[PDB]
């Protein structure tokens, strides 16, 4: 018999996860509201379809488009020369490249918690590298100190371990928040000292609730002109949570690097995007007029949609951390638990999931520093389905 | 100052190929391209290997999965069965070879590749996944066809190196070659994969671009009716749509492999490059009809036949012999006793002149990592018919002086 590579039988992929968890017993029976309303209702996919009757509406190089469609999510604070643009097969497909380009197999990228539970799968699995966790809490809405990105840089080299560049989430996903100027500035300056890369995953940056709240990497560096500097940021933006296009698999790495570029160029072989997407969105993103239109109502209605979320979850008994970003909350059940623990939040999960008929992301699973927080996606159905989750919510509630 | 950010040692690594001859040809290729109206004078891009002869077809026509299983049968005329459930749709052939190196190979070990190859392997196999490629080595001596002992003799240089060896990746038809392989040469390197307990890896991208139907043998053919699980789930097929449609641009390849362990591992691996879903949907009726798809291979086989004919008669009655080929989108032409120094170094300099002199662009064998000097892909079907004939009296006159 034929063995495989230690990557193949590797279970650093995923699917053992509380997040795909859900996901299979999502399709044992998924909510319906005519043929199914007990079934289960979807609140762990981050995906978004709330602004999407937009560009269906609409339907009845490119890199020109993209660069555009960037620069209004931004508001005119950042320039984007289309020809730095590198299509990549979503961002999934956009960090995986970065990281072979930015780190050696047993290397490691600096990452924040909580962060993404896919980078598990992302970063690590074809690279070699690891993730060191920089450990954020609830003392500060999960942000980013300069103390804490000391101690996870300690971390690595009191292990041996090379650590080539720091990944933030720009907003974040799970916090569903937008990090302040003043950290990003800190977080650049902590990287020309230590001689390493900043990666900004700004995949959300369409769905920032206020344009004026948003900072993103691009605005701290096109002002900065020193080229040694300048060459350490990278942006991964894709079109699947603003556009809510997710299978259209477009993403783009803008590095403000001479060198990136032309090695991510050709990188880019391994993971192109088709070019009859290309050819179908490219006039649609380079429209001004309608992606003005388009992303002041898709901030609106998230906005709006977040605001019905958290008051339902308030008046019945839950508080959320004040978000501003994404298309989910994090809310916390740490003062709602039985053993106050890892197991104890996965045990209460088990409860939401088998009796509420209710999917929503582990704060577990986002290698949250804190027990007892959950991410909870919204935008991924109706407004009546909502009302529905928060119901099913408020009555398990009342059982207290 | 001096405070400068390093990369990793692969995005450093000169292994992607942009300094070859390949490239440095499509680099002088853009200074002036040919224009029928325009400017002629310029210079006919021959090493690019794509398909534009059938296109009209398409164009006058206009899950997914099952199209894609249906397609490939339609290729292979009912010689396969192809369980949609395996499938697993990548962005590019490009993608899916290495995609597989990744499951199939450790950083460090080896794959088997015969020669001449296509010179991107060197890219698309070695470069992120860290595996090297030994070659395995072939002449003109029998067609460029694979041994049995030229395998043995490239599986003990690896051994002798203390590089272990994890599988074997032939190409079929052969880019470069224009070949098909022969039934009895698979189930021989088959047997040698079972024997040395390595994986067996079919490149099929040319299979539906194959001149003669009756005259090609895909992998699949030799093992649905072998019924060891143990060796069926040694051989894996990589397809794509980029070369018999001429759809290069859509990015869909696939890897159809006989392993149920691989194709779990290939699923979750294809997120790294997936294949844009709003091509996947309009795809997907043509690729199931099979009234068109019948209809559509049968014309390209014979177009890319006739265009094929018209070139090796061309380059004969100048005093050029190409390979006897009966597949692809190329000839395989022999410019060996028609060379200055007999060398590697020979052959890079009449490119050179071929390149800057016919304004002519062709793919030197050396690129190639043939192991016999002089020989030169040409490619043809990304071309009209009068921009050949302006091609080969190019070719004539330079053979005239
Ligand atoms: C920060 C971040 N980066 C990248 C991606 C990948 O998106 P791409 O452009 O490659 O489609 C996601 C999606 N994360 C959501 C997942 C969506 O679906 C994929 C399922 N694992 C989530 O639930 O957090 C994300 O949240
Ligand atoms: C054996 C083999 N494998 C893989 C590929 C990659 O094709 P994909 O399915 O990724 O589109 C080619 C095409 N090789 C040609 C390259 C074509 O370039 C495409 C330009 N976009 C060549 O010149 O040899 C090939 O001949």
């Amino acid at each position: 018999n034929v063995e495989l590579s230690r990557v193949a039988v590797s279970d650093t992929h995923g699917e053992d996860s509380p997040y795909f968890a859900g996901w299979k017993a999502y399709d044992e029976n998924p909510y319906d509201e005519s043929h199914n309303p007990s079934g289960v209702i979807q609140m762990g996919l981050a995906e978004n379809q709330v602004s999407f009757d937009l560009l269906e509406t609409y339907l009845e190089t490119f890199r020109q488009a993209m660069a555009s469609f960037m620069e209004q999510i931004r508001g005119g604070k950042a320039r984007f020369d289309p020809d730095r643009i590198v299509l990549t097969a979503g961002a999934t497909a956009a960090n995986e490249l970065l990281t072979f380009i930015l780190a050696d197999p047993n290397d490691a990228l600096l990452v924040p918690t909580p962060y993404y539970p896919g980078f598990d799968r992302d970063l690590r699995w074809r690279t070699g590298v690891k993730i060191v966790p920089i450990h954020c809490d609830s003392s500060n809405h999960f942000q980013i100190t300069p103390e804490a990105l000391e101690s996870a840089y300690q971390t690595a080299r009191d292990a041996n371990i090379r650590v080539r560049g720091v990944l933030i989430t720009n907003p974040s996903n799970p916090l569903g928040a937008t990090v302040q100027k003043k950290v990003l500035e800190d977080l650049l300056d902590f990287c020309v000292r230590k001689n390493i890369h900043l990666v900004s995953d700004e995949i959300y940056s369409g769905s920032v609730f206020h344009a004026s709240e948003f900072t993103s990497v691009a605005e701290i560096v096109e002002n900065i002109d020193d080229v040694s500097v300048k060459e350490r940021v990278h942006i991964v933006y894709s079109l699947s949570k603003d556009l809510g296009l997710p299978g259209f698999r477009v993403g783009t790495i803008y590095s403000y690097n001479d060198n990136v570029v032309r090695t991510a160029r050709r990188m880019s072989s391994f993971t192109l995007v088709s070019s009859q997407t290309q050819h179908m969105l490219a006039s649609m993103l380079s429209d001004e007029e309608f992606t003005e239109k388009y992303i002041r109502i898709n901030r609106e209605r998230l906005r709006r949609r977040y605001d019905t979320i958290v008051e339902g979850l308030k008046k019945a008994g839950i508080e959320c951390l004040k978000g501003n970003a994404g298309l989910f909350c994090w809310m916390n059940l740490g003062f709602l638990l039985e053993k106050k623990t890892k197991d104890g939040e996965l045990q209460l999960w088990d409860v939401i999931l088998k009796e509420l008929n209710l999917n929503i992301s582990p704060g577990s699973s986002c290698h949250c520093s804190e027990v007892g927080w959950f991410r909870v996606c919204f935008a991924n159905m109706s407004e009546n389905t909502l009302e529905i989750a928060l119901k099913r919510i408020h009555e398990f509630m009342d059982r207290r």
